[PDB]
């Protein structure tokens, strides 16, 4: 009963989270996951500011209202070579990564590790935060509030 959460640097408070390193988060689970980080789904405006500070990924993830990929550099295999906040238009499927927004983070790039999941609740799951530099933090808990997600 274990979940890995792979997290990025924060850019103007915005970061990316993947669950178990594969697209596997629903819209409801995404909201709950950000809540566990004392964060919210980003607005489009928040994501655009993050992009302007250096944020890009090669992964679809939820924001408020849409599923997006922030892109700075054109890459043929990431968002069909687009730059900017690329919006997913057409998909059959419902499970992606998520973005989250923490208002208390620094205003620009923060590439320090994440060392806490401050708002997880009591539960039986071993939840491990995995940073890109390999640094890990684990705790026993839960964050999913919808049964359909469990
Ligand atoms: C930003 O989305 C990605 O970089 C997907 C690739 N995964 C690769 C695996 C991994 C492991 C720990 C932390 C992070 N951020 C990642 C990112």
């Amino acid at each position: 009963n274990q979940i890995d959460l792979n997290v990025t640097c924060r850019y103007a408070g915005v970061f990316h989270v993947e669950k178990n390193g594969r697209y596997s988060i629903s819209r409801t689970e995404a909201a709950d996951l950000c809540q566990a980080f004392n964060s919210t789904l980003p607005t489009m405006d928040q994501m655009k500011l993050a992009l302007s500070k250096g944020f890009e990924t090669c992964r679809y993830g939820f924001i408020e209202g849409n599923v997006v990929i922030p892109r700075i550099h054109p890459n043929a295999i990431c968002a069909a070579n687009h730059t900017g906040v690329y919006i997913l238009v057409t998909s059959n499927t419902s499970h992606y990564d998520t973005y989250c927004f923490n208002a208390s983070a620094p205003p620009e790039e923060d590439c320090t590790s994440v060392t806490d999941l401050p708002n997880s609740f009591d539960g039986p799951v071993t939840i491990t935060i995995v940073n890109r530099d390999g640094t890990r933090y684990s705790k026993k808990g839960e964050y999913r509030t919808h049964q359909e997600d469990i």
